[PDB]
DNA sequence: GGGGGAAGGACTA
DNA sequence: CAGAGTCCTTCCCCC
């Protein structure tokens, strides 16, 4: 099994740069504005140029304007990143029918039928590199390997602009001096719970008895770790399946007006079903973000799909349950539709 | 003692 | 200051 990852390079800041080449050199920040107070809201992504100097995605904006104040700001524009996106993942599609649309700006290649090495698995990255550059002038990021979570890795080491191999030689190296936190999937909160295990490598994992760890990080995670660690990791690449499409916004202030959410709450569904393209949800949740960053939320599911209307309805009454059931006044609030009707 | 569905939360990109 | 989607886990109904 021969996996070929590619990640365009802050695909988000970069777009805008293929649109406004200007733009080239300077730092670029692409960001959400939530509409609160004149620069509220957060960091989508940034250029290099931004990221040397600390401005990262998730940060305030207004911290970014501490940072590089003369940083260029552009309004995310989510639906034209999402074009050239798809345009180029029809380029990959030509390298093989083997592939995992895993993100707007993420794909895995099963070129185990294609290729027959790494030297060309390397070419072949090299191709689809100068490819992708010659048709849509966007750079991105090749990480080559024996399955989906080292060839993500060693993406993520070679980037930006790069193209790295992961010889099973060096997947014995990695397995044994690699930050486990390095390591995708594992988060801030299980880096640390590990952390206090001692586990600071992937290989650290043979050693702990089993039912310490898949009860302290879950028996699913506890595997995954396990089964990389002990070089056996399988996972194929099968094509990925939209199973859930919604939208969520932040309002100008928090509430805990009924009336005074609807009108967020409704913009979050019409969003969300033009969105839908023609597919039919039987389950609606209604997602809200409290006051103090927390998530709640209240969804149903119906024996049949759902129309605009049933979801205008229907989210009202969850978005009450949802005030009856907590007292904390909502910040943001959405909707998220899934069990598509096949 | 699990399958399946609801609500939480971890991580993601 | 703090802006989409998948999977895993827990708690509960039910066979
Ligand atoms: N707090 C955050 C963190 C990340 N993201 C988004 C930014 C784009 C996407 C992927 O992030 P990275 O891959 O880390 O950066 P990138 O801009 O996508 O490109 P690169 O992979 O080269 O860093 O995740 C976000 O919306 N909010
Ligand atoms: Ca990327
Ligand atoms: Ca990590
Ligand atoms: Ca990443």
């Amino acid at each position: 099994m021969i996996v070929l990852f590619v990640d365009f390079d802050y695909f988000y800041a970069q777009v805008e740069e293929v649109l406004n080449p200007s733009l080239k050199g300077k730092p670029v920040v692409v960001c959400v504005f939530s509409g609160r107070f004149e620069d509220s809201g957060a960091v989508a992504t940034a250029n290099y140029e931004a990221r040397k100097f600390g401005v990262k995605a998730g940060i305030p904006i207004v911290e970014a304007k501490k940072i590089l104040p003369n940083a260029v700001y552009l309004p995310m524009r989510k639906e034209v990143y999402q074009q050239v996106s798809s345009r180029i993942m029809n380029l990959l599609r030509e390298y093989s029918e083997k592939i995992e649309i895993a993100s707007i700006d993420e794909a895995y290649l099963d070129i185990s039928d294609k290729v027959r090495d790494y030297r060309e698995a390397y070419n072949l990255g090299l191709e689809i590199k100068n490819k992708i550059l010659e048709k849509e002038k966007i750079t991105v990021t090749v990480g080559i390997s024996k399955n989906k979570v080292f060839a993500k890795i060693a993406a993520d080491m070679a980037k930006p602009n790069g193209i790295k191999v992961i010889d099973d030689e060096e997947v014995k190296r990695l397995i044994r001096e690699l930050d486990i936190a390095d390591v995708p999937g594992i988060g801030n909160i299980t880096a640390e719970k590990l952390k206090k295990l001692g586990i600071n490598k992937l290989v650290d994992t043979l050693s702990i008895e089993f039912d310490k760890l898949k009860g302290m990080i879950g028996e699913a995670k506890a595997k995954y770790l396990i089964s990389l660690a002990r070089d056996e990791y399988n996972e194929p690449i099968r094509t990925r399946v939209r199973k859930s499409i919604g939208r969520i916004v932040t309002m100008k202030r928090n509430s805990r007006n009924l009336e005074e959410i609807k009108p967020y709450l409704f913009r979050a569904i019409e969003e969300s079903y033009y969105k839908l393209d023609k597919r039919i949800p039987k389950a609606i949740h209604v997602v809200a973000v409290t006051e103090d960053l927390d998530i709640v939320s209240r969804g149903r599911t119906f024996p049949h799909g759902i129309s605009k209307e049933t979801a205008y309805s229907e989210s009202v009454k969850l978005l009450q349950k949802i005030l009856e059931e907590d007292e904390r006044k909502i910040r943001r609030i959405g909707v998220r539709f899934s069990k598509f009707i096949e």
